[PDB]
């Protein structure tokens, strides 16, 4: 419908104060746009979105999700990530916030970094974050963004792979992680898992631990897909008592990217029902209903 309209919709659901209804209108349409339907908004009532929504609603992470929803994508992440940084290291932050994340969205954050805060993102980052851990140096060559193919073959490459485990060339594993393209990671990771007696995700586990171990494990899931790698950083979120930033930093960010979480998430269990569990009975409503499990 007329994206005009829809701008209607929000304002009633402003109106009546409904977090479920704005939620539900969030639910219906990608970030895209819902940058559209924010520019038909302001024109229509000269107020900013988000400005409206913080106004009816007053509370925590409920509302600043809602907000976020309705916010420039890039922002709302460079705001994450200079939050992440601004008190000591958040690195539960820094996956949703690094790792769950597009290429193309990254490059903006970079840029909306910048335009907010008058810095290198990437400076600031690896000045607070260092070069001591793997995972640091994982995280540095994810940012760059820079995917160069591999030399042929699933198998062959997974077989480098499990050696690479093996003898820990943990240089080789910060640049495969780094570097290698998504599409070529699924049959690498399938080949390792045909041929090793352990999968990628078991072979980290005997290398890694602590942040370090998350790190690329968050990286396989994300290589994988976003919507895996979204369905477990859900699952953490349940079992971290109810992660309400967690939630509200990849939710606000990421739901339309990331719409078959719900699907992958069946590894874990009904995503619908964990949420009703885990979370309160005013963030789970809005979270089922963003994640389209009602
Ligand atoms: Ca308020
Ligand atoms: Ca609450």
């Amino acid at each position: 419908p007329k994206v005009t309209d829809i701008a209607n919709e929000l304002k009633q659901a402003i109106d009546a104060k409904d977090e479920v209804q704005i939620a539900f209108i969030a639910s219906e349409y990608s970030a895209e746009s819902r940058e559209k339907i924010a520019k038909a908004y302001v024109a229509s009532y000269g107020k900013e979105l988000p400005d409206d929504i913080k106004k009816a609603l007053k509370g925590g992470s409920e509302e600043s999700l809602l907000m976020d929803l309705f916010s420039d994508r890039h922002e709302v992440r460079a705001q994450h990530i200079r939050d992440a940084l601004s008190g000591r290291n958040d690195h539960m932050a820094f996956f949703d916030t690094v790792i769950l994340c597009t290429p193309e969205d990254w490059h903006e954050t970079v840029a909306a970094y910048t335009r907010m805060f008058k810095k290198p993102l990437v400076e600031d980052f690896m000045k607070d974050v260092g070069r001591k851990e793997d995972w640091c140096l994982l995280m540095e060559k994810w940012m760059a963004h820079e995917r160069v193919s591999r030399p042929g073959s699933p198998e062959d490459e997974a077989q480098r792979l499990d050696q690479a485990f093996d003898q820990k060339n943990t240089a080789y594993l910060i640049d495969f992680f780094g570097t290698v393209p998504s599409a070529e990671y699924r049959p690498i990771a399938e080949a390792f898992k045909a041929q090793n007696g352990k999968s990628i995700e078991q072979a980290i586990a005997t290398i890694y631990t602590k942040t370090d171990y998350y790190t690329f494990y968050c990286a396989h899931f994300a290589l994988l897909g976003m919507h895996r790698l979204a369905a477990y950083l859900i699952n953490c979120a349940c079992n971290d008592k109810g992660d309400e930033k967690r939630m509200r930093r990849i939710t606000g960010m990421m739901v339309d990217k990331c719409l078959g979480a719900k699907h992958a998430y069946k590894i874990y269990g009904d995503m619908g029902t964990d949420i009703e569990r885990c979370f309160d009975k005013r963030m789970a409503p809005i979270l089922r209903t963003l994640w389209r499990v009602k």
